[PDB]
């Protein structure tokens, strides 16, 4: 007769390809990557022959297989693709095979295969649009916001975004090299520590708990390999296939390394490293580089040369040539983006015309224009035009624009940037015509996390009621709130702002909308992104 | 200043003091006593100073403490006490001690100090009930319910018992020792399996799959250490700490290893495997010794012999000596009962009167007194007294009771046993005056689970309607149906015969009523039991 039906021990079931050292602070030892998850299963037969055959079976394919010599057993195999599967231990003699029940068992991997589709309600005032008209529409998610700003990856209004981007992916280096981080306490130790035993030049990640292990929405269980921004990413990616993730690398105060990469020692070992982290976290497609800026007049004050515009050409163009062996290999599209200034000053440094053939997408940075950095020259920090009182204003979104196509850049490659922020100072005094932006200021206003800096969603949650002035400056197509008690000023993008900048876009056949950032919106800034671009409601 | 407060690594946070072995089938290695749990837990600091010394707190208190070396640290120790406890991973250097927020651990136990209260509605007819007679109130519980039967310890009333017995705890031991389970198809085996490697005449647990490892409520999570009747049953003593919950040692075809007990070699082995047991399995309250019977008539036409009364008074004594010494270890009181034949001429091979000073309770099965093993003479198989047509019956309860006490056993001693289950004939014909009782009959009634015997459930049912009669037989004090036209009698109790046994050890002064199965009742039963014994309802 055939043998007795096996029942599968009692035992783990969640497995993982690549595996989290859950007691590891460096890069190097926090994530390992295995071709394949090492599986284990036991079973015990409690009536019958026991069989001379014992084997696994996954979906009903023999993952394993061995002589059956007692009432247990264990098997011990590898698994390569990630994905849950219905598990069974059968036990075969020459009359017959008897399976088990099935038991379900996890392999996690870092496409999100292994877990279930994260597809949360739209909060705040965000409203549902369908990605159809062709056009980017983008927003960064920056890694820190989980803490006070508590804006998680369940909370983007992903439907409404072509493109989700996380600021920002850190290159290893200390003294010297990444000294802007001194600037904000305890991070430049942070990425030391992070960066232990790695390489300086080569990609980590800044803070591993918010990245990789603070409990969130979906991925909570102390078993879930990736839990933090990664791994409800990973699950964002299996409800929206094709939305593009990228991660950035650089921003104001990580962007120090990209001034060595005038070494080509250096600048291969970085663009090795971003191929070994696509590979690595396999939910993201491509990688966005925001250097600020080639050029120097970045965060440090120290840095800047004449040969960043060529280094900027040569690391797009080996970004591209990397991405392009990747994309073959995988089967897979991946992109190389980058968010630039947005001030001819700055455009004219680097050749775009040459660079764009490497490039999917330019995130033009067509915002912090003017703001608390500079209490003299006070103006629009967002505008698409120059105001009426001063049409000689160097810059505005128009003026980028303008500056990037006389160099040849197609407009189709080019992303208008929107605020989802405003930015101001206190004190605006000896201005005329009623207009405070011909006035100085005495100082920033008061930030909702830093001095200068305002939400969006508190503007127009606190700042457009009581003495608050509200004015549309149609010229240059731009908001502004004034107190004048207190001689605040505020400049940021409102829902028509925005949609100038989208009928802009689509009259200048442009490449799409991104923002900064995510977490500072109330729904009314991305909404406007995805009607002014024509993208149809539901 | 102090150093920086610490993240508790993920990890396994469920640990056992004594540990089971999920690829086991054999007792001696399913189950690991430990005198603690290894217990671990690592931690990472994010930010800060390490300390200079690492420390585990368990409710505040230290658990473990160490040099602090690094960014990430692990730590290895012993809890010697089951329980939930709130762990925090404190880091201390001279300027102060930083504590992690706290995670709770758990550390099972088999007292069932891990768990929380089983504490389940009543289901089916049963009403509440409260145990203030000073009355014994007993059930059996058997292993083997938990499958076709689907009776699982949830669903016992539980309120409603002051003992609970769990049927039953098997004596090692192959050919000769144990051929009355070989009746039973792959019985034999099973018991072979479990006492692998494993002396004969050592205590073992037949069905090791329904007493520690099926999923039942309460303990369905893959890392709950005890599962299935003992797991249940740990929770349940959580809820009604003074239920006392006895292992049956025995039955009717686990009674063969008794009769080798005459050699103290063999039951002084037996004894100390008792005492291993109840220290292994600290939910359990004392022993109940259910050898069917002393001078054989048992399920065993080969055993039995004229030296069984002497090695049954011996084998109490020494049970007793034995939980004295457990009792006085443990600050407990242990109990020690028996269930023994209600026939006289089986108590007469016994002599209780000695037997009894050991004794908390003795378990009269004043039940199966006729059934279907004799289709020629039928009569009430669990009657007070004898019938008006055959005053001269030889097996009633009162006979029983009588035969008990002119030994000398003191009446608050004897807990009178009523019967969940009726015993039945088919074909039975030739009787006179209408009475059934006094033809012959063909074969065994149809059974719920096996022939000849009907669960009083079955019986309330399916045989108090259509052709069946119902007579209420007041001179025996016992009811019976009997559907005329097949000749189908069944013989069992109801709530009112069960009212006149509470009544009986009342008056008499006997120690309470005991039942036999509690899957098989509706509620009817065990409620006449309570309130005929005087219990408050409630
Ligand atoms: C003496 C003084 O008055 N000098 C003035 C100049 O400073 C000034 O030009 C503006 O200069 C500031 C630097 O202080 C600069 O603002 C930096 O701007 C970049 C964007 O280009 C920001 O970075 C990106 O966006 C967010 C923030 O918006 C970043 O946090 C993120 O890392 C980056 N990524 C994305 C995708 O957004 C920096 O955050 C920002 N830093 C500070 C300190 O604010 C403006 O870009 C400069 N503007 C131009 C047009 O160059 C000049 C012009 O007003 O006036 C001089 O007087
Ligand atoms: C030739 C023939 O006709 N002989 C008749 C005798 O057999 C007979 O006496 C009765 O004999 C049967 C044995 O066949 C016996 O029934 C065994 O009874 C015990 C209880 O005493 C049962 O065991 C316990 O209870 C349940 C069942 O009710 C068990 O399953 C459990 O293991 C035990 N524990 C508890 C707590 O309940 C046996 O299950 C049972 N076995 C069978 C096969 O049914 C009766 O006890 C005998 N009665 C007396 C008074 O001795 C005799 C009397 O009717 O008639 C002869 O003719």
């Amino acid at each position: 007769a055939a043998p007795g039906k096996p029942t599968i021990a009692w035992g783990n079931t969640k497995f993982a390809i690549v595996e989290v050292d859950q007691a590891a602070t460096a890069y190097n030892n926090l994530v390992k990557v295995k071709n394949a998850a090492d599986v284990s299963v036991s079973w015990n037969l409690w009536n019958g022959d026991t069989g001379t055959t014992a084997k696994v079976l996954l979906n009903g394919k023999e993952a394993w297989s061995g002589p059956s010599t007692g009432s247990s057993g264990t098997a011990n195999f590898k698994v390569n693709k990630g994905g849950r599967y219905q598990m069974q231990v059968a036990l075969c003699n020459a009359d017959g095979c008897t399976a088990s029940d099935a038991t379900e068992i996890v392999v996690a991997d870092t496409d999100g295969s292994h877990l279930a589709p994260l597809k949360e309600p739209l909060l705040e005032k965000n409203k549902p649009y369908k990605q159809n008209s062709g056009k980017v529409v983008g927003s960064y998610f920056v890694e820190w916001g989980v803490y006070g700003r508590n804006f998680t990856v369940d909370k983007i209004p992903a439907q409404n975004l072509t493109h989700l981007l996380y600021g920002f992916i850190p290159i290893c280096g200390g003294n010297g090299i990444n000294d802007s981080l001194k600037e904000i306490e305890g991070s430049f130790q942070a990425l030391q520590r992070s960066c232990q035993g790695r390489e300086d030049f080569k990609v980590s990640i800044h803070d591993p708990f918010a990245a990789l292990q603070k409990a969130q929405k979906g991925v909570t269980a102390w078993d879930d390999p990736y839990k933090g921004n990664f791994g409800q990413l990973m699950a964002l990616k299996q409800a929206h296939p094709d939305l593009k993730i990228l991660p950035s690398i650089g921003g104001w105060t990580l962007s120090d390394p990209f001034f060595f990469m005038g070494d080509k020692v250096k600048r291969d070992r970085f663009v090795g490293s971003v191929k070994e982290f696509l590979q690595t976290w396999k939910f993201f497609d491509g990688v966005d580089i925001d250097w600020e800026f080639p050029g120097g007049k970045g965060a440090n004050p120290n840095l800047g040369s004449p040969q960043d515009g060529e280094t900027y050409v040569l690391l797009m163009k080996e970004l591209r040539a990397m991405l392009d062996q990747l994309s073959v290999e995988t089967g897979r599209k991946y992109e190389l983006t980058s968010a630039i200034s947005a001030g001819k000053d700055k455009i004219d440094k680097v050749a775009y015309n040459v660079a764009q053939n490497s490039m999917d997408h330019i995130f033009l940075m067509s915002y912090a224009f003017y703001g608390a950095f500079d209490l003299k020259n006070l103006g629009h920090q967002t505008a698409l035009n120059a105001p009426a009182w001063k049409p000689d204003t160097a810059y505005t979104t128009v003026n980028g624009v303008n500056a990037l196509l006389a160099q040849g850049v197609k407009p189709g490659k080019i992303v208008v940037g929107t605020a989802m922020y405003g930015r101001g100072w206190t004190g605006v005094n000896g201005y005329q015509n009623n207009i405070p932006f011909t006035g100085t200021a005495t100082g920033p206003v008061k930030g909702t996390w830093e001095n200068g800096i305002v939400d969006y969603r508190q503007i127009a949650g606190q700042f457009m009621s009581g003495e608050w002035q509200y004015t549309y400056d149609a010229t240059a197509e731009a908001p502004y709130v004034f107190k004048p008690s207190t001689g605040d000023l505020i400049t940021f993008d409102d829902a028509r702002s925005v949609q100038a900048k989208g009928k802009y876009v689509l009259d200048k056949q442009l490449g799409g909308l991104f923002s900064w950032e995510i977490d500072a919106d109330n729904g009314d800034i991305l909404n406007s992104m995805n009607a002014s671009l024509g993208n149809s409601a539901g």
